[PDB]
DNA sequence: ACTGGGAACTTCCAGTG
DNA sequence: CACTGGAAGTTCCCAGT
């Protein structure tokens, strides 16, 4: 097959989701390796054609089978909850740079679904029986629809492909994990130290404090009633896998999430005697 | 005959409950309502003791005292008012299942229209001085009482206003509590670092206050210190003392400058720096 | 069953490129 | 002044009794 390939996947974290009341554009979407300096945008590649036709982008649930989604895509060449333009005959390398996510309100859900049905907005034209399930309105996936030409001048339509799942930063249970301030950055190795920490949004339930050394796992101890307003954690430092020590040695302290396992920035922590 | 108040409503530590919540709102306390000696808000009327009807409505904090786009919900209440029937026996009366329920910025107009309709305006302020804006955290209580004159004809009395009532999602006007403190003994010289965790506070409206027998001390932090309005990182100030000898006791709290309010008071000790 | 309270959803907005 | 987080307003509900 002349086919469809995804190269710049999208930045799963680091983005928030905006409603009908928050500017009809919401900037654009970054690529997984975008970082302000070398700031890139999501792209695809086509192998076995370079010429005219059509490109479409729709929105599908994370977990399969992948239904259309009750959320909308807004900006350039965008309409009816997707993006439609005309493919560029120049190359077979493609970038989408004015791209938005609009989230729809949980009562407007059924309306949205109806609209999608009306459109035929469904890559994997699934039955309207299973299109009942339950919905994920944190997480969205990207699906690609393409029409080209055989060496006659018909239209020809290709295998539709999936992206890394894309997440909401205002959203609590899938927010990007950051550590903002701290109360110290070195106590004794013996463990007992109690530490005051200020962070981006975190939920008290699913959340630990995680330490890694040259092979070594420790967890530092606190109850869901030490978590003050979801942005503050108070804990006790687990002793070292070597109580005796003597020198100073330095490790890593992070925030994990037992369900998905996503890790914060790492901040440097040092261990002492007496 | 005139109407006087003996217990007030509790100025804060109460929350305002939308129509989508509507559990009542529990009830409203008096000002000196303990958890054990629970009271309610009570009024006494001096010069006549006999059959009666009494009405309470909602008027803006702001004078002129307008009608307020809010309601009172509970027993004997409807369209944002309470009307009942007095015990003619006593001149001592308290009201017990009482609620404040709040309305959604669009549905302001609707509420105001309803007030206009039901002649909720016990200071009959014209609609020219009903314009602009209102106050949404904060409402006042107005009492209108009807009696019998020396004949038996019906008579109405000059109606009175009470210490105002505030809502604790309203950042500039809730209670001011503390919750945890990593450290509560530190240097009197200054240059020692303390972490304090609290209910909601604005980041341009807040200080930190230290008091002895007549004395004010302030500890200084930039604004981008107050993290998400629950967390403060700030230095413990230089004390009234070049270098101590004994250790000395202060009271330490949270003060907000707009309205100069105070929080719980908690004990902090300074210990005589024989090294740095 | 009730409250107290705590987060989860939703809307605005000010500050800084 | 177009994004960007923070914060404020609204709804939901889970934990205490």
């Amino acid at each position: 097959m002349p086919y469809v390939e995804i190269i710049e996947q999208p930045k799963q974290r680091g983005m928030r989701f905006r409603y009908k009341c928050e500017g009809r554009s919401a900037g654009s979407i970054p690529g997984e390796r975008s970082t302000d300096t070398t700031k890139t945008h999501p792209t695809i590649k086509i192998n076995g054609y370079t010429g005219p036709g059509t490109v479409r982008i729709s929105l599908v649930t994370k977990d399969p089978p992948h239904r259309p989604h009750p959320h909308e895509l807004v900006g350039k060449d965008c309409r009816d909850g997707y993006y439609e333009a005309d493919l560029c005959p120049d190359r077979s390398i493609h970038s989408f740079q004015n791209l938005g996510i609009q989230c729809v309100k949980k009562r407007d859900l059924e309306q949205a679904i109806s609209q999608r049905i009306q459109t035929n907005n469904n890559p994997f034209h699934v039955p309207i029986e299973e299109q009942r399930g339950d919905y994920d309105l944190n997480a969205v996936r990207l699906c690609f629809q393409v029409t080209v030409r055989d060496p006659a001048g018909r239209p020809l339509l290709l295998t539709p492909v999936l992206s890394h799942p894309i997440f909401d930063n205002r959203a609590p249970n899938t927010a990007e994990l950051k550590i903002c301030r701290v109360n110290r950055n070195s106590g004794s190795c013996l463990g007992g130290d109690e530490i005051f920490l200020l962070c981006d949004k975190v939920q008290k339930e699913d959340i630990e404090v995680y330490f890694t050394g040259p092979g070594w796992e420790a967890r530092g101890s606190f109850s869901q009633a030490d978590v003050h307003r979801q942005v503050a954690i108070v804990f006790r430092t687990p002793p070292y896998a070597d109580p005796s020590l003597q020198a100073p040695v330095r490790v890593s302290m992070q925030l994990r999430r037992p369900s998905d396992r996503e890790l914060s920035e790492p901040m440097e922590f040092q261990y002492l005697p007496d």
